[PDB]
DNA sequence: TTCTGACGCT
DNA sequence: AGCGTCAG
């Protein structure tokens, strides 16, 4: 009991930006703005492939991964902005750009870790200890924190959603107030009043909306952002964990969500996380190996010590295009003029990365798919990356992959190409 | 008929 | 180094 930490150590947000590429063309289009809609890359196909789903367009069930005709038979009046294309190629530039605008803003208010093009986690640790000492032992008013929902609350002794939020607040302020509540519970309190202020500033500065989790750890703290989206954000207390694990999938979970997932629910016979704490550190270790056995033990019970760490960019820098079915490359010379458009898109970013964030990259990955193969990749190459020169990187790409071409022409090229990729990967200071 | 990007294993 | 998993 009084040696058995508890994970309460740290208070950790993850604020994830409310469907991203279409908040991006709503704010550059009015006409798009509290509308179904959803964004598309390419068109012929279709009517091109659903990435991102406004709220009002996800009521008619239309997804991300579905097809721009299938989604218009949901919803009739859906509205639809497609991606850049250039080069033959989706071009996520804008919606990058939007990311480093709100990027820019979080890091004012604490060390983030970029998780994906619209997501951080947030160290908050440290600014919480300070707020607290600026306080001077003054109590927390339900004011400053006018879009959070405490996980859990309300319990035991209004119809209205704003209503169960009010009353699920209330009831935790008035423990903390009482001195009922941890300091933990405190240190998550302040911790989502500062996590107010960044949505406010992001949605001030940027005009996009977020919804964010707090808890003490990276997993929850994602866990919780999902909970109550768009535009809201969600304590989740180390208290809360008992009842909300004793019903959650353990494909909820971040990294469970695929084979490991399937095999612990299929190895251990259990379909909910909090079934977890039934089993020995070392049963786990036992099937799931040492490190992911160790993590399971703690997870289960809201523990886990994965650091926010320092990194605000993106480590690698790479494009890629499929060529599905029909479309897969058969000549040489076809991939050739695709390894270049794909050079010269690496090339642009590479550039104004180097301007931007004083780096180089010192490495290119070439990575293929052939034609019959379900793997992301069935091949991939690496040279050195010396010269920011698309001719140059698509020549030398080039190179480290002619020799999969099985064809005893040399003009064509088998089997087809189904996928080309170039990254630029391992920086070093410039 | 998608286009990324992080990280683990060997 | 090259391959796989995972999350969108
Ligand atoms: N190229 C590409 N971009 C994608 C894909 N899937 C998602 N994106 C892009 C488009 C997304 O906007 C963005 C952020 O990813 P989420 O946060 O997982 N989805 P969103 O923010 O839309 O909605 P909400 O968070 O409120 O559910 O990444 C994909 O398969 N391919
Ligand atoms: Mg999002
Ligand atoms: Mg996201």
């Amino acid at each position: 009991g009084p040696h058995m930490a508890t994970g309460q150590d740290r208070v950790v947000a993850l604020v994830d930006m409310d469907c991203f590429f279409v908040q991006v063309e709503q704010r550059q289009n009015p006409h798009l703005r509290n509308k179904p809609c959803a964004v598309v890359q390419y068109k012929s196909w279709k009517g091109g492939g659903i990435i991102a789903v406004s709220y009002e367009a996800r009521a008619f069930g239309v997804t991300r991964s579905m097809w721009a005709d299938d989604a218009k038979k949901l919803c009739p009046d859906l509205l639809l902005a497609q991606v850049r294309e250039s080069r033959g190629k989706a071009n996520l530039t804008k919606y990058r750009e939007a990311s480093v605008e709100v990027m820019e803003i979080m890091s004012r208010f604490a060390v983030i870790e970029r998780a994906s093009i619209d997501e951080a986690y947030v160290d908050l640790t440290s600014a919480v200890q300070e707020r607290l000492q600026k306080l001077q032992g003054q109590p927390i008013s339900a004011d400053l924190l006018p879009s959070t929902y405490i996980e859990g609350l309300p319990q035991g002794p209004t119809v209205q959603k704003e209503g169960m939020r009010k009353q699920g607040l209330f009831q935790w302020l008035d423990s903390l107030q009482i001195d009922n509540l941890t300091s933990p519970d405190l240190q998550l309190t302040v911790g989502a009043v500062i996590v107010e202020e960044m949505r406010a500033a992001i949605e001030r500065e940027t005009g996009f909306q977020c919804s964010a989790g707090i808890s003490h750890n990276k997993v929850l703290a994602k866990l919780a952002c999902g909970l109550n989206k768009p535009n809201r954000q969600t304590l989740v207390s180390h208290g809360s964990v008992p009842q909300l694990f004793s019903q959650m999938p353990i494909r909820k979970i971040r990294s469970l969500g695929g084979k490991l997932g399937a095999s612990v629910i299929e190895i251990l016979g259990i379909e909910y996380m909090g079934e977890l704490t039934q089993f020995t550190e070392s049963q786990l270790q036992s099937h799931f190996g040492e490190k992911n056995g160790s993590w399971l033990y703690a997870m289960c019970r809201g523990i886990e010590h994965d650091p926010v760490k320092p990194r605000q960019l993106p480590k690698t820098i790479g494009c890629s295009k499929n060529f599905p079915g029909k479309t897969a490359l058969a000549t040489r010379e076809q991939v050739q003029w695709w390894l270049l458009q794909l050079a010269q898109e690496l090339e642009e970013r590479l550039t104004k990365d180097r301007n931007d964030n004083d780096r180089v990259a010192t490495q290119l990955v070439v990575s293929i798919r052939v034609q019959g193969d379900k793997r992301l990749s069935s091949l991939r190459r690496c040279c050195a990356l010396t010269r920011y020169d698309a001719h140059k990187m698509s020549h030398d790409a080039f190179t480290v992959i002619k020799n999969c071409n099985t064809s005893g022409i040399q003009t064509e090229w088998s089997p087809p190409l189904t996928m080309l990729f170039l990254c630029a990967t391992k920086f070093s200071a410039s």
